[PDB]
């Protein structure tokens, strides 16, 4: 009888604290779907938006006269918990999906502004050649001021019009994000730029600069790899690049593919570390799929930096399908 | 046979923002036990609450009972730091756990660590150690008081202290903590607690095993082609993955012998697509080590890989 249709509901619960407030070694999650008219079910974890594997949780049905009932239980180490990520339970029931989300609670007093200044990345600056600087405020506590953003450079020289956003962030805070365009001839030749950012609850002024960085230079060298077929990866091929021996760290990194860029996320790549000597190295991860590569067997790993010649680029493909 | 109660409490989590929900419910859960008789009553810093205050039922299922207690509290008691306590009466005799709002994870910015032993030196060495770190207090006066304790209770061995001023003008405190190759293994919990004159209260921190699924990593290693202006050198390069807990030691070997730690570099574990973590390991190598011979290997330490926790492959500069 459709009057007597009862849709899910969803609640977390959480491993409590002890007596004392200390977390305890692990956490678990319990997503508890409140009594619904019997269908079928399924729970899905997500972490800060990614489906998680089901090897992580537990589900467990019950159903009691007309109504059943499900959990589904995620373990987490303190470690992770106390990293501060956000766990979705996203339970799909007879068409659409109903979800709620945790994590571990706001410390008691949510602390000040900070501000940070980012250097144009080499992708900008040589291959769109439109390089930006971002002056980013985090933390702030909104319905307060405004909190003034202005820019400067070194030589007294005008700056051009910035943008400015504003967004309220889920935790309550308030960031601001103003992105200046610079000049390609003026950034390259070691202009400097400040971000100048003030405001009310703020005792003095944050000032932040950004200019090239100085010091040697040395092109990167690129190498793309693939693993080898075998029965775990069938229909899926792992790449790898490794680029080295590049000065100065800044670098820009990406996969091409069948005259696509791939987008960012499709990757995993480190963060610039020395080697053992002289330069810096980045290692990248791409998963590939078998549609993909029937499409085109060719990937392309390619760096971008200022240190490469003829073009500040440098780019090595793999295939992973003997054609 | 008999199966004895044990008792545990959740409760209402924050939401997607860490904010609190307007009342805080906590469940005290008494699962799976030898049916018997049964009271749960809720204690508030030590005094029994109002009956109207929690419901508890039991059900029955095959040859074990379940129990459970659910208070609803305000969200201003909850955040006032008041104790409460489920207290589980079963055939005369009683069991308690207790719980209040969790402390600030950083108390005045600072920030604490608290690591598992590594595989190699669980698996290899045969000394398992854990590692406490406490980055970002002020250099004020008094000392910061950094104690272990395991939650069983049984004795910890002393540890390894140092702290030292950094660039930035922070203080940082490192402990490190020999810990039971055998009670690790087995489950036991370590806890790291630390005190500081200026922290408001004592901040602690708590590791155990992995309890998730467990896969071996597969290792591939790689040669990189001679680049044009370089021809005594070359970069080995090993990407382990699809390993599963995350907690992983790479080594490196030539002609028989392990390579000093620090002629390589790894990258620290971050997830796959889909299940599991992966690693990078990068060994720089010369003309003089390959030409003596054309072997390297590298070698993954993981609690997953078996007969010995290990799983390796070898690779050569040449065909
Ligand atoms: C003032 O200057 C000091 C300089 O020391 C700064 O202190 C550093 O702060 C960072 C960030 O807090 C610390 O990084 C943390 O290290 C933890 C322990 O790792 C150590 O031990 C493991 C295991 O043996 C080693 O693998 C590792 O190399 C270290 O030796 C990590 O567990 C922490 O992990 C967390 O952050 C990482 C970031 O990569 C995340 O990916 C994780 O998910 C997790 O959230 C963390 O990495 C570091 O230890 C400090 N340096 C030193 C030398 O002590 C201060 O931060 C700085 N203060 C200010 C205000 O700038
Ligand atoms: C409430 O919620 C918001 C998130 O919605 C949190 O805001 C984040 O706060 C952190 C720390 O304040 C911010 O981290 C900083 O990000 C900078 C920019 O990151 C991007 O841009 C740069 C430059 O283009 C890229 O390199 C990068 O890939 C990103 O795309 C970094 O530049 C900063 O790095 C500095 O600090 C880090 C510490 O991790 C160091 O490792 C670096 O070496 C360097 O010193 C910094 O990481 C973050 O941007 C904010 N997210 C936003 C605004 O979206 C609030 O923190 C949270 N509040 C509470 C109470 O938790």
């Amino acid at each position: 009888c459709s009057r007597d249709f009862t849709p899910p509901t969803v609640k977390i619960l959480q491993s409590s604290c002890d007596g004392g407030g200390h977390f305890p070694p692990t956490i678990q999650l319990l997503c508890l779907v409140s009594g619904y008219t019997p269908g079928t079910i399924q729970i899905t974890w997500l972490e800060d938006g990614q489906v998680m594997d089901v090897d992580l949780s537990t589900a467990s049905t019950t159903q009691e006269g007309e109504l059943a009932s499900t959990q589904s239980e995620l373990t987490l180490s303190q470690k992770h918990w106390l990293s501060d990520r956000t766990y979705t339970c996203q339970v799909t029931y007879q068409g659409h999906t109903f979800e709620d989300s945790t994590k571990k609670c706001a410390d008691s007093n949510p602390r000040g502004v900070s501000a940070y200044l980012s250097r144009p990345s080499p992708f900008d600056l040589f291959i769109r050649k439109s390089p930006t600087i971002t002056c980013l405020v985090v933390d702030l506590a909104p319905s307060k001021g405004t909190v003034q953003l202005t820019w400067s450079r070194a030589s007294g020289k005008p700056v051009n019009h910035s943008t400015r956003k504003e967004e309220k962030q889920r935790n309550g805070t308030l960031t601001v994000t103003s992105t200046l365009p610079v000049g390609t001839r003026d950034w390259i030749e070691g202009e400097t730029y400040q971000c100048r950012v003030t405001h009310p609850h703020l005792p003095r002024a944050l000032m932040r600069s950004t200019t090239k960085t100085s010091g040697p230079r040395a092109a990167p060298e690129v190498y793309a790899f693939a693993t080898p077929e075998w029965p775990g990866s069938r229909d899926k091929r792992t790449l790898a690049c490794l680029i080295q021996n590049f000065m100065p760290e800044d670098i820009s990194v990406q996969w091409l593919h069948n005259e696509v860029q791939l987008p960012d996320a499709r990757h995993s790549t480190t963060q610039p570390r020395k080697t053992k000597g002289s330069g810096f190295f980045v290692f990248s991860r791409l998963e590939v799929t078998r549609a993909e590569w029937e499409q085109k067997d060719e990937f392309i790993c390619r760096a971008v930096h200022e240190a490469a010649s003829p073009s500040q680029t440098v780019q090595r493909a793999v295939s992973v399908n003997p054609g």
